[PDB]
DNA sequence: GGTTGGATGGTAG
DNA sequence: AACGCTACCATCCAACC
C-alpha cells in the first residue's frame, strides 16, 4: 500500500504572491481582523520570509507589527485561496481516482495500483509537483509512505518545497525516534499527558497497560497510537463531505443584552445561508465565545430543512437559552449548519 | 449494557 | 493594551430500549 501525500506550502501567502507578485520576496503576512479596534486579529499564516522571524499563525497582528514593522499585511480572502485549492485538487485527480481531500490544502491520493515500488512514487510526486507549479505556479511538498499518517508525517519533513519518500525500515525506525507529540492527531493537551505518562517515543505505548493508556487520552487516541506503533496503521483514503457549514463573528464590543447580539446572528445566518447554496440543514446550532474565551452552543434537530425563517426564529430561542443558562458576557456569536438532507 | 443525540473537548487547517 | 475563524471526530452524560 502507497500513499502520497499532498500539503501546499505558506498557502494563503503563497496564492497572494501568485496573484501579485510584486510581493516575491518581501515578508508577507494574512490577516484575520476581527474589526474590534483598529488593527485588533490574528495570522492565519505567513511566507517563509516572515515566519523565519517568528511570525507565525496564530499570534496577534499586533504582536507581528512589534517583529517586522515593514512586513506586507494582507487581509483573508478565504474564497480566493479556496477557488486556487479547488483546481489543484482537480490536478491531483488525474493521478488517483481514490483520493482524499483533507483540508484547504491536503489531499491524500491512493496510489497502490499506480505505481510498483517507491521509486516509482517519488517519480509521480516529482510529476505532481511539476504539473501543479505548471498550472497555478503553487509550490508545495509530497510525502510518501505506506499510510496516510507516515505519509503526512513524512512531508512535515521534507516540508518547505519538497519530497520525501519514508520506507519500510524508516517507519520502524521513527516508531522508535519519532516524537509522539510530532504525531498528526496529537495536540499539546495529549502530548502533556503522555509525557506525564512518560511517552515521548510512539513505541512506548507498547511498554504500558492499554486500560491505563485508554483511561488518560481515552479510546480513540489509544488505538491510533499503539495501531500505528505496531507498524500496522491502515485507514483507507476515502472521499470526505462537508458535513457542517456555519459563521461566527466578533461582536465590537461583549453583550449579554439580546437585542445588541440578534444583528450579528442574523448577519451570521445570512452568510451562512449563502455558503449552504443547495445544501439543506435539518439541525442548527447558535455557538456563543465567552468574555474568557471558551466556546457555548446550543441547537436543535428539526424532521425537515430548515427555511431562513426557520433559522431567524430558533437561532433566537436558542441564543435566548444560552443567556438563560449561562452567565457570562458574549464576545462572538455565530450559527452552525449541519445533517443535511 | 449499548445506542443516541446534545454539549462539550481536542485537534488542525 | 486588548488578539481569528472553520470544521472535523471523540467523549461525556443522560434518555431510552
Ligand atoms: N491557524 C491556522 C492554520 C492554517 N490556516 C490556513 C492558512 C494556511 O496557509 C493554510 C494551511 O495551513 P498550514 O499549516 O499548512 O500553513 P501554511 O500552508 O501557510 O504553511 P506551510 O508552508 O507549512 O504549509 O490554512 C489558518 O487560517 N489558520
Ligand atoms: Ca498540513
Ligand atoms: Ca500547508
Ligand atoms: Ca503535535
Ligand atoms: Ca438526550
Amino acid at each position: 500500500g502507497i500513499v502520497l501525500f499532498v500539503d501546499f506550502d505558506y498557502f494563503y501567502a503563497q496564492v497572494e504572491e501568485v496573484l501579485n507578485p510584486s510581493l516575491k520576496g518581501k515578508p508577507v503576512v494574512v490577516c484575520v481582523f476581527s474589526g474590534r479596534f483598529e488593527d485588533s486579529g490574528a495570522v492565519a499564516t505567513a511566507n517563509y520570509e516572515a515566519r523565519k522571524f517568528g511570525v507565525k499563525a496564530g499570534i496577534p497582528i499586533v504582536e507581528a507589527k512589534k517583529i517586522l514593522p515593514n512586513a506586507v499585511y494582507l487581509p483573508m480572502r478565504k474564497e480566493v485561496y479556496q477557488q486556487v485549492s479547488s483546481r489543484i485538487m482537480n490536478l491531483l485527480r488525474e493521478y488517483s481516482e481514490k483520493i482524499e481531500i483533507a483540508s484547504i490544502d491536503e489531499a491524500y491520493l491512493d496510489i497502490s495500483d499506480k505505481v510498483r515500488d517507491y521509486r516509482e512514487a517519488y517519480n509521480l510526486g516529482l510529476e505532481i509537483k511539476n504539473k501543479i507549479l505548471e498550472k497555478e505556479k503553487i509550490t508545495v511538498t509530497v510525502g510518501i509512505s505506506k499510510n496516510k499518517v507516515f505519509a503526512k508525517i513524512a512531508a512535515d519533513m521534507a516540508k518547505p518545497n519538497g519530497i520525501k519518500v519514508i520506507d519500510d525500515e524508516e517507519v520502524k525506525r521513527l516508531i522508535r525516534e519519532l516524537d509522539i507529540a510530532d504525531v498528526p492527531g496529537i495536540g499539546n493537551i495529549t502530548a502533556e499527558k503522555l509525557k506525564k505518562l512518560g511517552i515521548n517515543k510512539l513505541v512506548d505505548t507498547l511498554s504500558i497497560e492499554f486500560d491505563k493508556l485508554k483511561g488518560m487520552i481515552g479510546e480513540a487516541k489509544a488505538k491510533y497510537l499503539i495501531s500505528l506503533a505496531r507498524d500496522e496503521y491502515n485507514e483507507p483514503i476515502r472521499t470526505r463531505v462537508r458535513k457542517s457549514i456555519g459563521r461566527i463573528v466578533t461582536m465590537k464590543r461583549n453583550s449579554r443584552n439580546l437585542e445588541e447580539i440578534k444583528p450579528y446572528l442574523f448577519r451570521a445566518i445570512e452568510e451562512s445561508y449563502y455558503k449552504l447554496d443547495k445544501r439543506i440543514p435539518k439541525a442548527i446550532h447558535v455557538v456563543a465565545v465567552t468574555e474568557d474565551l471558551d466556546i457555548v452552543s446550543r441547537g436543535r434537530t428539526f424532521p425537515h430543512g430548515i427555511s431562513k425563517e426557520t433559522a431567524y426564529s430558533e437561532s433566537v430561542k436558542l441564543l435566548q437559552k444560552i443567556l438563560e443558562e449561562d452567565e457570562r458576557k458574549i464576545r462572538r456569536i455565530g450559527v452552525r449548519f449541519s445533517k443535511f438532507i
